[PDB]
């Protein structure tokens, strides 16, 4: 390969720029040339491409978001979209593509290979819900963002002896809520991958009140439901002064943590190695603490799960 | 004086512990003895008092919340409440009282002096809405908490080219939203002390879109209204992809900033100086960068205002 | 005025970019045009100037350092330097100059006015040692950086029951060490503006050891001397397990705090107001919490002092 | 088992309290009783033990250092020490021991089992240099602390176009410097496990200067040598304006990161599981992202290594 492309698609995540930086630096060290695609898939169609020099990626390792931007491109589900895209590609003589993003982004990389455009996917999401990897780029960062909030909430919850329901991100995966809850020392964690009984939850809170703890923290993954409904329920059933906080999009931004920076550097470098060595239609990840690569097709057919033992431990550590 | 008391009332704020620490250390250096009142006014009634040794206040300067707790005590509006309180006081031979808290807390200190219990108020609120001081204890901290959020939001807003409405605290004062907005480089700030015309707001956003900025940040003080209503309005009228974030109680917790720590140390020390020197029914503050003290009565009759010139500047700095 | 210039000189400080941003935005709102001077004075000589558009200053409010760079320019002490500079100025038709920086930078602004080039100085230093202002741009930020370190040191000092000597910046002013020490709850603060007796320092440490506190934190402004000498002295005279930490240049970088951002916005805006209204050879500041401006000459003839009462309080708050 | 003990020994690390918290909560859930040993081994000798109730470990998950303190106990190398210790143990009827700490701490746990006192070791060090685990408790935290510094240094290094040598901790392992350097986007990393040639280092810096980058960051693990010697060397050989910063003990303190909190919770819980189930003389860890346990003897005979491929990548990512 003489020339590759790199794009970010799906919801941005902290560490995407460190990823971009390794793709660009890896490729060039190898003498290959890198072209950035702006606005993700949508930009790819609109032929929104510009070469990236080694310095275009200096001073970005520590920044959140993506300097390549991102957008929702429904028009790419289409053979027409895909054609227009493949055209744009060829028009710049971009031979290969590194896609950094969600799973909606992986599908696109799949479709592109089926049309003979070698693509490698890099998992960038705060969610951790991407098959093929233990951890996605941006998850560690989001986690630290949430525990930052929890730490703060804890101060005021303590002061006023109140119960707080904190809604975190992950529409389909409980990683954020699970790791957060654990690290935060939350009395209750509601994730989608585990059954919960509101009676039990209540029982445990009352019991904790008794054991002398007047404040309490409850984490709820948006996937399960609304922070407001649980707060309402919890308050009606215990009589505790209850407050609800929805973290929101703060979970998406910020300067990536060291782990997210090391992870994104390693994975972005690897994706380039695959393109050169001709492997295409692969997705990178980290499993059992080792750098791996899978067929997108077989990884996409795979499912996202959480360590139920971790979830259990959560319950044993609550007072 | 041989023995004083210290309490925290109203919503907790970062820096209350540094305040507690200076009251305790100041007093003892002076050979006076300090008694802590737990759960604020409510605890004062229930005679929830315990002496504080010099070391009871070691390792708290950097902690948020208040180690004395706080509670809402409606029963204190009452002569009966006030009696029960004054009784409890005398029963421990506590001669004077340092009250750290909101204005609801100042009233209580007023009522107590009218019954001959020398009280000095210390402004502790994230709000900055307390007459008699340029700055209250906890405001700087809350500010840094909000800009922390804004910084994050900015990353994702940039990435996806979206408009964000961020709701911050202050039910009656726009300090948080004003300083935040300014420091955050927000395109629009909605505070209660300034008239706004939704048409103009819109005009400025569209105009900014034109000048080439595809993302935008709007700050709204809860006092003005709901982040959701403005978001709805802004989106309907511009067609911009709009998202809303409510910061909530995270604004209340955290390890106080250096300024909040220096401020709370200085003011808590001063309040003790007043008690000893017999001045009672006073409130402390910082005005024109100098340590001052006022009659609670005349400070409570005074009103809270913001620097309108600062608000103006906000508009000139928006692209 | 139709066209102004802006430069940063002396040691960079967090908040310089927010300053740059207000100068650029203020001026343009006023219809004036802004030219950036790169590498400070040195760049000014080498005619290293480039116009700044409204967007050249978007996304910098939150960044540390200065996008204009800075350098040491000894050659400017010279009439020749000054000529070459004034030439460069005129060659671009830049009529006025906003200088952001230390006092070495103010002198240069003085010399420039004496040659009829209207200049306004903006105080940018982590030091706080600039006459004409209570606070300089970057001081609050440096303070939060130091207390961040102190907080950490406290954890390990506590764990191991050790004494730590922490050297902070300020070669001629004790502001950093004084505010830090206070906010940090340091047992001892050594600043240059106050006499200290090593015997007393020792006495207080031993006494504190006795009162039951096994760890201790000592802050020393580089101006007084080396962290290593004091550590050596303190250890030899108490027998306490002593460790020394030199913070260094970390004090200079980072994303400016809210206060530093609001301060730099307000002051940079003001400096522009002065240039337009013809006032030149002035320096801006904040005194008694109000925006002021002075003649550089009379402010430079003035001296930097610290609130000795604050220093005293430091001693009364130590256990 | 009816009663266990828990201690912290060696240099404190962020996450030790979260570890303490899981040991205490795990054990009690299991109906076993926990006794804390203060001042590590030294305290164990001096019979400095006190039971720990479920609430003694509330509000510590987020704190750095160790609420159990730690000390250097040379006297424990001794059969006499060990006897005095085993005596103290029995005198409280403490049957098992959870040791959290360095490897110096593991030896002690070994010696204790050889005397029939079932002990389980938990890896707590900022260093990551402990065999039997991919990661030790406190490493992630130290990493984030260093990149925090690097980020700051980068701002000032950029502003002034200078080269900085940053000395980090790890006397025998390069993990900190390696991960830091990578995450920090350092131009050079000097670790002990890899050969370096000062000529090459120089070559790369000059070359980078050429490619247009005027600032540079160099990380050096204390293990390799002094930041001052390298700075001196680098400056003499390039002519670049060079500055040196030694991070020091700040690397040891702070509120543990989410990963350090989850890791310490999981491992501390596991160590208790081993004690109950009779396994003693084991050490816990995380390998290939799975919770494991080893014989202390065979893990101590094993060696600490770094991923050389990671080190390589470091070089390919430098401009």
């Amino acid at each position: 390969m003489k020339r590759i492309g790199v794009l970010t698609s799906g919801g941005d995540s902290p560490g995407m720029n460190a990823a971009i930086r390794s793709v660009v630096r890896k490729a060039i060290y190898h003498g290959v040339e890198v072209y950035g695609v702006y606005h993700g898939y949508a930009g790819l169609i609109a032929g929104n491409i510009k070469k990236l020099e080694v310095g275009d990626v200096g001073d970005i390792i520590h920044r959140g978001g993506t300097i390549l931007y991102t957008a929702r491109c429904p028009e790419f589900k289409t053979e027409e979209g895909q054609k227009k895209g493949i055209e744009q590609l060829k028009k710049h003589g971009i031979q290969g593509l590194v896609v950094i993003g969600g799973d909606g982004s992986y599908q696109g990389a799949k479709k592109l290979t089926e049309h003979g455009f070698p693509c490698v996917g890099v998992p960038g999401t705060i969610d951790n819900d991407i098959p093929g990897t233990d951890f996605t780029i941006g998850f560690d960062t989001a986690l630290n963002t949430v525990i930052d909030a929890i730490d703060k909430i804890r101060d005021t919850a303590t002061s006023h002896e109140r119960t707080y329901v904190i809604e975190v991100m992950g529409r389909h995966a409980g990683d954020i809520a699970l790791w957060s809850g654990l690290a935060g020392g939350a009395e209750t964690i509601l994730i989608p991958e585990a059954d919960y009984d509101m009676n039990d939850v209540i029982a445990r809170l009352k019991r904790g009140h008794e054991r002398g703890k007047k404040h309490s923290i409850i984490i709820v993954a948006e996937g399960v439901g609304s922070g407001v409904d649980f707060g309402r329920q919890i308050q009606e059933a215990t009589g505790f002064e209850t407050r609800v906080t929805v973290l929101g999009h703060v979970q998406r931004g910020g300067s990536p943590t060291a782990f997210d920076r090391v992870l994104a550097s390693r994975l972005g470098a690897r994706a380039v190695e695959l393109l050169l060595e001709g492997k295409g239609g692969r997705c990178v990840g980290i499993q059992n603490n080792q750098l791996v690569d899978h067929d997108i097709a077989e990884a996409l057919a795979n499912k996202h799960t959480i360590d139920q033992r971790m979830y259990a431990l959560s319950k044993e550590l609550s007072i």
